[PDB]
């Protein structure tokens, strides 16, 4: 599993303060399967950690656009936006997740 | 960093379908610093993946109790509860996270 290996390598590089390299390997992981929401989310989180907030938000928004009713992706985007000082924007995404949980409760 | 090493080992064991072993090493990681919200959350997610839903929820609830205003922990607990068929319980946690984002927006 090349996505797995690249993701593991990126994690190890980031853990040890080589996150520019980590980002490169996570980008490669995305190219191997660009529709993988988990890879997209992992790259976004790494980007955010490294101060690339604009790009992180773009990637997390992409992950949402590819499955807009996913409460995990929605809440991750909300948390990312809030942490990046865009709480006003963040709240509509977390409210969407609430509404989807509410729908689930209703069945 | 023993928590790091144990967490890496657990990830590698789980990735390769030895998640009973992974859980043991994640439990060890928690014992090294039981107040670490990230370790607690990581163990909870692993537990949930392995069908130990009750225990996963306990650990994620603990992570929330140790920092009850953390929107990441709250939204993770909500997502976990929803995925485990407890959407009604899940919604109060995600609504709390919304309210905290709302407070943040207001400053």
């Amino acid at each position: 599993n090349s996505i797995k290996t690249l993701s593991n390598l990126a994690n190890l590089l980031a853990q040890e303060g080589k996150a520019e390299e980590a980002i490169k390997y996570m980008r490669k992981a995305v190219s191997l399967d660009p529709n993988n929401i988990k890879t997209l989310s992992n790259l976004a989180n790494l980007l955010a950690q490294e101060g690339k907030a604009e790009e992180a938000i773009k990637y997390m928004r992409k992950a949402v656009s590819l499955d807009p009713n996913n409460i995990k992706t929605l809440s991750n985007l909300a948390v990312l936006l809030a942490q990046e000082g865009k709480a006003e924007e963040a709240i509509k995404y977390m409210r969407k997740a609430v509404s989807l949980i509410d729908k689930a409760a209703k069945g």
